[PDB]
């Protein structure tokens, strides 16, 4: 079964072309719509097709964001096209993206089910690539707003990580309010739990810190089906937020009473074989004050990633590590001096 469409390339100028594909199978479903896998007839390359319902009143925000992104750790929009679908008289937007076979969720689940942890070399590779993708999107004012393991795509043979699902992504403008109900259970920053509408891109850094801790532990660090349960788990690790810290993440919640828990030592939260650099990185990402958390680029420069910068490092499968040092001026713009650390002498 061959489907031919007239699709517009994602990057470059608006000059459509005939794209033919086959072997269409469903690989994802949800409130967003459906993600398919397909093979392009010309090259034989696998692609993913995200199909979503198109709002008649305005251009799809995810498409506007995707057309402006170009980074090795962000899934690439190859083409886009409009089509019919399940609901009659409704137009659908189809995003043809580069296909990535695995997710951090599935991979971590294998390890947790086998009563093991993912080797720290992979924790470093994946976490570093996530912080690069965040550094890049944050350099445009764009916040992902839904960082979680299912959104971190992985190619197991090359150890490449690609951030995906820009359905909640938004360019945050200071003074313009944002909906607080974005971000998934376990990964929500405490300002989002308190329903703040004036949050910054630093909510992605809290989410990434939750992913790091979960990869170190083998289970979520702040679980719970309600915000109050999530908050008790946060207070158990971080200690009680001060009135000042509470004011920094939604000031309308300053008069509420919180359980009095003393600041637990981060060394006791993880298994004894956990690298102290990973623990130090966690404590700097999972902070109450949104401005106290490391930026993505500062996290890339952390000592936990020094092994990645060694010229002799190789993947466990014997292959070379993927591209890690091809930083652009755009990507370094939050702190250009960091290139001194980020690009090692051998690169
Ligand atoms: N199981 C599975 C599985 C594993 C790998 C892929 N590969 C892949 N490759 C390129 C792009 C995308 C993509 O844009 N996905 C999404 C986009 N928007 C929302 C949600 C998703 C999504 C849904 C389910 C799982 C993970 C992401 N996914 C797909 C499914």
């Amino acid at each position: 079964k061959v489907t031919t469409v007239v699709a517009t390339p994602g990057q470059g100028p608006d000059r459509p072309q005939e794209v033919s594909y086959t072997d269409t199978k469903v690989i994802g479903n949800g409130s967003f719509g459906v993600v398919y896998q397909a093979k392009l007839c010309d090259s034989g390359e696998l692609v993913a097709i995200k199909k979503v319902l198109q709002d008649k009143r305005f251009k799809n925000r995810e498409l506007q964001i995707m057309r402006k992104l170009d980074h090795c750790n962000i899934v690439r929009l190859r083409y886009f096209f409009y089509s019919s679908g399940e609901k009659k008289d409704e137009v659908y937007l189809n995003l043809v993206l580069d296909y990535v076979p695995e997710t951090v969720y599935r991979v971590a689940r294998h390890y947790s089910r086998a009563k093991q942890t993912l080797p720290v070399i992979y924790v470093k590779l994946y976490m570093y690539q996530l912080f690069r993708s965040l550094a890049y999107i944050h350099s445009f004012g764009i916040c992902h707003r839904d960082i979680k393991p299912q959104n971190l795509l992985l190619d197991p043979d090359t150890a490449v990580l690609k951030l995906c699902d820009f359905g909640s992504a938004k360019q945050l403008v200071r003074g313009e309010p944002n909906v607080s109900y974005i971000c998934s259970r376990y990964y929500r920053a405490p300002e989002l739990i308190f329903g703040a509408t004036d949050y910054t891109s630093s909510i992605d850094v809290w989410s990434a810190g939750c992913v790091l801790a979960e990869l170190l532990l083998g289970q979520p660090i702040f679980p719970g089906d309600s915000g109050v349960d999530q908050l008790v788990e946060i207070i158990k690790v971080l200690g009680t937020p001060t009135r000042e810290q509470i004011r920094e993440m939604n000031p309308n919640y300053t008069e509420f009473k919180f359980p009095q828990i003393k600041a637990h030592p981060w060394t006791k939260v993880f298994r004894p074989r956990t690298p102290p650099e990973a623990i130090a990185l966690c404590s700097r990402l999972l902070e109450y004050t949104p401005t106290a958390r490391l930026t993505p680029l500062e996290a890339c420069a952390h000592s936990f990633f020094d092994e990645l910068r060694d010229p002799n490092v190789k993947l466990p499968n014997g292959r070379d590590t993927p591209a890690l040092f091809n930083f652009t001026t755009q990507e370094l713009s939050s702190n250009p001096p960091l290139a001194t650390i980020l690009i090692p002498p051998h690169a």
